[PDB]
């Protein structure tokens, strides 16, 4: 576990903070070297920092926290946020919620994004 | 899985319609007899429609959805909601995030809630 509920909220808030300013470098540093990521949740996961840096690098998108971050007592958290993009010259929003679990060193050991087309406005 | 993206949205937003009113018997009917519930996430789990029945009644109270349900394609969902109450003569909100998987029959086969004091206002 390690990170306290109040810490999770801190970490998770920042993660959406780096995603906005587009700091591919910093995000990947919050992840564990052997962290996993299913996004859209369900889909096969991309494990490890390089693969996690490939997707992150691969996909003018702005991120926003639409609600408080829900932190648990065992190092987990979940936050509501929304990504504004542009469907090829067609400004579209995406509502997402990320469910992260941190390790004893305060690193995202796993992340799962919940979203689909029904969340695309 | 089974319930499509749109289906799952409704079933989830349906669940919050029942908590707000207070219908415990309809609530305990979405859950499959074998379902389990981790609430708050990080706690030992509660197995059986039976025990969830005891827990439901266990907790004046109105749950409002705070934003879209994030729905996947493998019969899963995630939603942000607030739960107003008055803890010991002092009103107080609770911002929670529930994640639930539905089996083929559209019954909540598994559920986990994300909250803690850091989300009580």
């Amino acid at each position: 576990n390690l990170p306290t509920a109040q810490e999770v909220q801190g970490l998770m808030a920042r993660y959406i903070e780096l995603v906005d300013v587009g700091d591919i470098e910093a995000i990947v540093q919050m992840y564990a070297d052997d962290a996993t990521v299913e996004d859209p949740f369900g889909q096969p996961p991309i494990h490890g920092r390089e693969q996690i840096a490939a997707f992150s690098r691969q996909g003018k998108v702005r991120a926003c926290l639409t609600g408080p971050v829900r932190a648990s007592h065992n190092g987990c958290g979940a936050m509501p946020f929304r990504v504004e993009m542009v469907w090829n010259g067609q400004p579209c929003a995406l509502d997402v919620i990320d469910v992260m679990r941190f390790d004893e060193h305060g690193r995202i050991q796993t992340m799962q994004a919940y979203w689909s087309e029904v969340n695309l406005s």
